[PDB]
């Protein structure tokens, strides 16, 4: 029933001729777009790139957009982004809240952007290694999601992304059992505040570590809808990810 | 002689077509690049457009680059922006301070980053409404200034900027006095630390509320050499600011 989600996430990684051998190799994959999304959030200053390089087979996006008052933050509008037809934005991201300190609230309020300008929301979440250790991965993640899923309104164009912070660039994955429990839960979170169909229609990614050695066992799981790559989706045998999911 | 330098920031605004009618305007000023500097920074996914449309008299560049440790922030490198031949960097503006707590030990890796790749870095300074109500401006104005000043080599590839934070965005513009003051004890600081020739040949610019009415009173002082300009530089009117300093 619910269309699976492969996406690409380039961080701070790239060069014009890189990407142009590594776009090369992603479009010579056959898939269907209208049974599989996947979609590729390359560096700002490279998207144009990407984007021009990539068949229309592939979705793009862009990695952070702004709250949503005047004062720049020097980050990407959500109208700059319709304008530019960027089509999906990450929302929630491990650094923007390591490092820029985002909050919930921030969250929140970039979906609402995000949705008012008709971008659809790839919106991150998960614990820490402590708060996994504290026996605290639950409460987090619920405390994490009830900050904006009940904004969402069509349940194609949010989709939620499961990522413990440990296993974010670390080697570190969940194991399937690890994931799936956690994504049995977030799916209620949405059953509960917006209803059965929805909860149903709405895609939850897990990411952290995805590489083509676990990916079968990880979509395999019932409430895992696909995935967020980072490392792994800097090498032509992302197409191997991409083929778990077809 | 000291070669004067006009930039436009255009901060989280513009669209495709607003650009479009700009860029034709810009292009539409005659003015010779090899006697005069005029840069424009867009928004990051604006930079290849603006690029594509802005003639080759005009200089480009972003208005952010990230220091040079594994765990990337979502900011841009100075290594994918040399690869993209991106010529000019803003660093130490007010929003990063402010917004991300961007410190001077930042401002200095910034700077440290950027020439190790090529890049001629555009870095700002400036006290506020308090500090200088609180008699402080030459003190802050020091610290910040010297934090980073000692690494500048090639004398035509760095530019300073003094925007008071309470001139930026507000329309309250420094009058030239206020400015050359601060412009002059600013030239004392690179001649102590780097040379009378060096402090004679770097271009200190004063930005806060530049405009077509306050920009020629500002020019004609003997050590303000050009400006950074926000608001004034969305509007096809930009040229008579590049006009007061051919």
């Amino acid at each position: 029933a619910r269309k699976y989600f492969v996406a690409a996430n380039w961080k701070c990684n790239g060069t014009l001729e890189s990407i142009k051998s590594l776009t090369n190799s992603f479009n010579n994959l056959d898939f269907d777009p209208s049974k599989l999304d996947v979609v590729v959030f390359p560096v700002s200053v490279h998207y144009d790139h990407t984007r021009k390089l990539l068949q229309s087979k592939f979705s793009t996006g862009i990695q952070n957009v702004s709250k949503f008052n005047g004062s720049c933050t020097g980050e990407v509008s959500a109208e700059i982004a319709k304008d530019l037809n960027i089509e999906y934005v990450i929302i929630g991201h491990f650094e923007r809240r390591k490092y820029f300190h985002e909050t919930d609230e921030d969250v929140r309020e970039k979906l609402q952007a995000s949705l008012k300008n008709n971008l659809k929301a790839v919106v991150c979440f998960g614990e820490s290694l402590e708060q996994r250790e504290q026996n605290k991965t639950i409460e987090v993640i619920t405390k994490q999601v009830k900050a904006f899923v009940d904004l969402i309104d069509n349940f194609d164009n949010v989709i939620l992304v499961y990522e413990p912070l440990w296993a974010i660039g670390t080697g570190k994955t969940a194991t399937p059992e690890q994931a799936q429990l956690v994504h049995k839960e977030i799916r209620k979170i949405v059953k509960d505040t917006c209803g059965e169909k929805q909860a149903n229609q709405i895609r939850i990614l897990y990411g952290g570590s995805v590489n083509t050695e676990n990916c079968s066992s990880l979509i395999q799981q019932e409430d895992i809808d696909g995935f967020l790559v980072g490392n792994a989706s800097l090498k032509e045998s992302f197409v191997d990810i991409i083929k778990s999911a077809m």
